[PDB]
């Protein structure tokens, strides 16, 4: 019976009752490739993982039979798809799982930067008897008006359009940018489209990031692109870790080029405010890689990722996979 | 020349140049009425106050030359408009100053409750190693999906429509209750309207107040209405704070009947978090009466109040005031 | 029992079994005060009319006490409310009845003017071979792009907001002008508000009227105002008829100052297309006063009028009515 | 550069001054391909067509020096892309121009059916005196309320999206059907997605077609699918013709199984109401294939087409073209 792993899992109680008989779901609870067991590394047909354990070219052959790797999530950047596509390993993922959640959390980070609700709550929990109206503006100094602030968006993916759809009502003027979309969407959703990155950086006040991390955009917003940002433009990042540089963003925050920046995923997981380059950065919000989560987007991505193992444990691989992301498979 | 006394503020550097020639502006900076200078109480004809000092009839009858009270904001509930009009004191206000900002900071409250982006930032400031994806769900246990929830707006004026317009895009099925509103505008915006609280609290996964406190809405959400909300339904209150029994909302939070509640204004300002009726409440966000503020909205709001006294120290009161609020003088 | 007229109706079908118990509905099908019978003049408690009969100060006094008149529809300009207010007669309308069918029809007119769909269907039912792509362009010559026009709504009540909500998605940039609205209704919906009619007519590619015809705007768009309109801007009147000049608009059409005009009402109804001041004007759409009709807009306003004549037959006068439109009695 | 033809046109006015230094544009006026030439047909270089002259396998073989085809439309059904690649020819189209016009004519064909602002204008262009409201309710008997109807649009591509953005404000509830989209698009715009076409026709008060016409779409609407539509649901075809079996749509109207149909293209073009399979159908509005036209989109698509041929006669085989088609190229 085809043992199906749950590599970085401890809770297999949604993938069990639908893989109850086709396979023996058995987690590994790993945090490193050298923390999986020999039983799984020698007999585990499929392995649904999460966004924490990272597999590399030299780890995909550290298995003995790995027909499929389902990524319970919207992004396959921690799996070397080009190695799996030649090691006889298809790599699925659940793209549509949390799109109305990443977009809500992103359009909430933008409002938490513009209106300073999180900083106000935090400065009210530290204790601040803010009573006089001259004493309110000194605790909300910077809370800007939204109507008419051009919103960059580096990439109309599924979760890039889902933010341009609900940020057009707040008054934002959206202008996306990504070179891989066909001439198109810019017209059907009613957003301007800039063709080169310098433009999106030069004419945007709240540059966001919604692009999947491939090998051509690693460290997209480094020190060289930050100097192209408008003077005092927020920077929300809910896409992926190695996308925005860290030392450079900290530098830009300390000086003042960035009037605030609410990262949501960091270059070093798990993030904390006591280690790393952002140790002393001002005007910085960070959530612990929680914009994909809800009570119904987990129950929907785990279910739909176990249904993906079901399809690959009976059907032909990879011609019976609803979401494979390497058709460079052999 | 007439004296125009700003009641609570050490800053008059926006309305001074707009009111330089006509009158002589002179701030008073009074956290209460017992700090008004005798000059600015015996010789001031016009007077603009923000929201902190509250003029009652026993107090509005002490100014002996006052002829207009420009109320900076959408408030005027801390000014006894009946008594004011009975003393020849026309009260106006600036209603359109911060609408696109109260609505934007009310939507952010609704999203900070549904996705918990300010309880996660806290848990990261308190220090929490959120490493394993089993711990992500334990630190964010409660974050919900928005598409489908029914947002119920008690009050559909300006700040109520401005939230229905921008919450219809997140999938929030909007629903409102407004008795004083001449029917036929739930048709334009496209939102179902209900006709009684017992019929709005009953179907609303996130009730948000947007009414103006008058002599008939005090403690609208009291101990008797919270027993009509759903079994767990967020409550946002970015509108004047004498609308929720704080001795009955904290009794519902510490019990689980309300799954969190972001209050923007309270009954007692300032709002020292450790002091008050809800000192020990769980799942509670509070900003300090700061949805109205913006570098641009706190300037349009003051220039347009200077311009209002420029019209009252020159025109016929109250037939010259652009938007007076007590034409019962 | 009290008699409840139906001054111009000939159905009294939906209104019959709502007040049959406590009133005897009876229709008259009149077109003037020259058709009503003697006893149903002075004592007839209530009457409910449509937009076809015009009652005047010199007519309502032929009714001693119409304890109520109910104006099925949304406009109460047929009856002198200032006259009824002095003869103990309270006027009522049904405002919320067809607020969105009027907006859908007004958007349909604005799109018929831009895309020329009903000028192309009419040029096909008239016979035209449109084979070559040159003739496609010479027959639909005038159709314009919509994204980036400045639709200007003269009047921002219910039917104005309902169009500003619907036309903000087509790319229009709404710009209204309303002198009676309080400050702020332009900040909630996000539509730039201009304050003087010249300032709305200068910057507008469509000037669609949505104001109720009161005493102070009869013939609002006359020759003088049309001379202020932008060179070649459409004009969609879907409001009361006597609001826009006939002769002046026909002049502006035949001349070129107006690139089309879809009028849903006219100065003199029933509007025939061969007798009138618009006898030979080019580029007109017209509809026979039908933007309020549906299979549901009727059952919602007729029932609502039948309910208004109950609320006004068991309860006291206008302090027990719902949509009273002249509180000016005493 | 060699002669670039303009097969389907008599006017090369904006294509030329952009191509004046590269090649010498000429035209052919071919209403059919056997009407082009014996010398251009031999050795031009390439071409740029419109949507009337169809080029088939046996006909593309007739050209002897064809490098590139450049449609000036949005679709390329009238060219055997699958055969043109095997022949040595690259095919290209201007994909995103008049996306804002097809989706403004489709939201007008949809309101022209729910409000009948083009049948009311017809019936009033024939002399239907309508003063009594009991007669207005007759001339417009059939107009319906929109808020609630479930507009179900086949093919959520580039205009299928631009229509679901415009018709989410009228109250429509949009649901699409598309089997070639990588799932996750129904959640960015908030439109419920159905998976089988029967599941789109069983719940749609107004079905609208927005799909390509490749090979598995011919007569998507048969006598076998119309039997699956709601009892009297409109049908708006503003896509390529050959998706609606006219012989079946001419029955579905003469019985009431379809309460209206706003076709914009047709099986055989040109179109006229006196020769065809639907010569006598009631409730049938049809425009002559001008849902794509404007004064700006018909200048944008025929400049982008003259730029995509400059890039193709200066660049390379389909590695320099921007919007190339036919991965069947060698
Ligand atoms: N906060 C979270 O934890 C969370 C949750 C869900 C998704 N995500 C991330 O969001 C990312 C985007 O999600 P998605 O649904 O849009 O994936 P997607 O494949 O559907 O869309 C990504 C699009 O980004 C554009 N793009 C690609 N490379 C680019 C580049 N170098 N520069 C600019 N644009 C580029 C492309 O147009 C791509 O289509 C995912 O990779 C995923 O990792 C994060
Ligand atoms: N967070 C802040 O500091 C802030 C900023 C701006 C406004 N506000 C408050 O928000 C309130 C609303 O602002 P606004 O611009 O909408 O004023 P508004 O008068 O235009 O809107 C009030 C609407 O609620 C209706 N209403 C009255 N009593 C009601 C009741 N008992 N139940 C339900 N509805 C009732 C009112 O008739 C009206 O429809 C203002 O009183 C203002 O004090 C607060
Ligand atoms: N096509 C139809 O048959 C049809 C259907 C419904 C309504 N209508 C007409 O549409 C009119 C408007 O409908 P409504 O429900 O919005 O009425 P409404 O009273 O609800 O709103 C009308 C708004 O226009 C304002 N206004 C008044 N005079 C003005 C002027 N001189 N210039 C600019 N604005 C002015 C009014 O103050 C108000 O703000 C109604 O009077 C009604 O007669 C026509
Ligand atoms: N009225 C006009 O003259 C006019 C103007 C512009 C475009 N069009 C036509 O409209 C069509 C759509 O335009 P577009 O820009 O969206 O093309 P597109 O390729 O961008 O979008 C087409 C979408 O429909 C999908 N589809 C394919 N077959 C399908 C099927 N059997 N059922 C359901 N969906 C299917 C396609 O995969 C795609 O998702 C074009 O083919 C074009 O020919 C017509």
């Amino acid at each position: 019976r085809p043992l199906v792993a749950l590599l970085d899992g401890r809770d297999c109680t949604v993938e069990m009752p639908i893989l109850k008989d086709l396979a023996t779901v058995a987690f590994c609870d790993a945090q490193s490739t050298q923390e999986i067991h020999e039983k799984v590394l020698n007999e585990a047909v499929g392995a649904m993982m999460y966004h924490t354990i990272t597999l590399t070219r030299e780890d995909l052959e550290k298995f003995k039979a790995l027909r499929v790797i389902v990524r319970i999530g919207s992004g396959y950047d921690n799996v070397d798809i080009k190695a799996a596509g030649e090691l006889g390993i298809a790599v699925c993922n659940i793209p549509s799982a949390a799109v109305e959640e990443t977009a809500d959390s992103t359009i909430c980070h933008i409002l938490n930067l513009y209106r300073r609700n999180t900083w106000l709550y935090q400065a009210l929990r530290e204790g601040t008897r803010v009573q006089s109206v001259e004493q309110i503006r000194e605790v909300a100094s910077g809370a800007a008006r939204i109507r008419g602030e051009t919103l960059g968006l580096i990439g109309f993916g599924r979760t890039g359009q889902a933010v341009a759809v609900r940020a057009k009502a707040f008054g934002f003027s959206v202008i996306f940018y990504d070179p891989y979309l066909q001439d198109g969407i810019e017209r059907s959703l009613g957003v301007q489209r800039v063709y080169t990155l310098q433009d999106l950086l030069y004419q945007s006040d709240c540059v966001s990031l919604h692009c999947n991390l491939n090998e051509h955009n690693h460290h997209l917003i480094n020190d060289f692109t930050i100097k192209q940002m408008r003077q005092g433009a927020f920077l929300v990042n809910a896409a992926r870790g190695g996308l925005v540089d860290e030392k450079a963003l900290a530098q830009a925050l300390k000086e003042g080029r960035i009037r605030g920046a609410a990262l949501d995923v960091h270059e070093s997981e798990p993030f904390s405010f006591a280690q790393g380059p952002l140790k002393d950065a001002p005007n910085l919000i960070c959530t612990p890689h929680t914009a994909w989560y809800s009570e119904q987007a987990s129950l929907e991505m785990r279910e739909a990722a176990a249904t993906e193992i079901r399809r690959a444990i009976t059907g032909r691989i990879p011609e019976s996979l609803r979401n494979c992301v390497n058709k460079e498979f052999f």
